[PDB]
């Protein structure tokens, strides 16, 4: 039998305002959730999530095999050596059900000095033909900034929750250099569903994606209304209930590092479910040179022995490690 994780719904709307005590009350809820299961739902967040899942649906359903090759990351197309992160992630019928499209900071253009320098993890987004997918790129880029604004506010809540000034994290989260990504993931309904696309967990649960910690500072996730996620606790995995109006929030391993594991990166996995559904994560990454000094909120002096980590190197290592452990997505 499988229990259900406590995932509180936190009204985050005070984090956009100037009622400082109300923000502390939000911060307390984020603190409590971060110390319990590690997940909470952000509600009253101001993003039109209906248009998000609509625009995403028409894209996945109308893109053709030719277009998928044209946009494919180098794991699927050797011609595209510059596309490590951004581009299309093809399904492999009979073998791999999931497919996705990942894009990065729209300000990453040929003019950007990180592109000029060819710094790892920086890429120029690739987009389908505007006439074949009208309004898609416009919707996608605006969504990047809509969720960017939400994440900035959420980061002020985390900062206050940890006893810091509200810009402790957000100061490093900037439109000019953020390494944050959006991934538009389609999980298809398949009949018959290929067993090769299903992994079996140690406890016997059938999975689409194995246990992992997120490579992020925090992750800001919209999913359609199909229950699939599980979070690991000391008593085993617990089901995370769906909510296709809220944003599911969790800390990534960079937060665990800088808080001396005070806010853990929750380990979670994706159950196999034979249902058409969407998963649209926004991975909140900082800039390539961003460094946050670790601290320990458990200690009176707040001192940590842990080494400061540059975020770019953390991200480069983390992305490659997740691929090796859980397979090329
Ligand atoms: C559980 C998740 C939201 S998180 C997990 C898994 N995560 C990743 O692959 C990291 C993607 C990083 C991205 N390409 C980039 O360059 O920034 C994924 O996809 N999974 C999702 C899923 O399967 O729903
Ligand atoms: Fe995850």
């Amino acid at each position: 039998s499988v229990s259900k994780a406590n995932v509180p719904k936190i009204d985050v709307s005070p984090l956009f305002g100037d009622d400082q005590a109300a923000k502390m009350r939000v911060a307390q809820q984020i603190d409590a959730a971060s110390r319990d299961t590690g997940f909470f739902y952000a509600v009253n967040h101001g993003i039109n999530v209906q248009r998000l899942s609509q625009k995403t649906k028409e894209f996945h359903m109308s893109i053709t095999p030719e277009e998928k090759w044209d946009l494919a990351i180098r794991a699927y197309n050797k011609e595209h050596q510059d596309q490590v992160r951004a581009g299309y992630y093809l399904s492999i019928p009979g073998k791999k059900a999931v497919e996705s499209f990942c894009y990065l900071n729209p300000n990453f253009t040929p003019d950007h000095p990180r592109i000029q320098a060819k710094t790892p993890t920086h890429e120029v987004n690739v987009w389908p033909d505007e006439t074949k997918h009208p309004g898609f790129q416009d919707f996608a880029e605006q969504y990047y900034w809509d969720v960017f604004g939400l994440s900035s506010a959420l980061l002020k809540g985390y900062a206050l929750a940890l006893g810091k000034e509200e810009n402790f994290f957000a100061r490093h989260f900037k439109p000019d250099d953020t390494l944050a990504s959006v991934v538009l993931i389609r999980y298809p309904y398949l009949d018959p569903y290929p067993e090769a696309a299903i992994k079996t967990a140690a406890d016997g649960t059938k999975l689409s994606f194995e246990w992992h910690e997120d490579v992020s500072l925090i992750t800001v996730l919209y999913q359609s209304n199909v229950q699939n996620l599980q979070v690991e606790t000391a008593a085993g995995y617990q089901d995370i209930e769906a909510d296709d109006t809220g944003y599911l929030i969790d800390c990534g391993s960079y937060m665990a590092h800088l808080t001396n594991n005070y806010y853990k990166a929750p380990i979670h996995r994706v159950k196999w479910v034979n249902a058409e559904r969407q998963s649209l994560p926004f991975f909140v990454n900082l800039g390539y040179d961003s460094v946050i000094d670790p601290f320990d909120p458990r200690e009176p002096n707040g001192k940590s022995d842990r080494e400061p980590l540059s975020y770019g190197d953390y991200l480069q290592n983390g992305l490659v490690s997740l691929i090796n452990k859980n397979g090329q997505t």
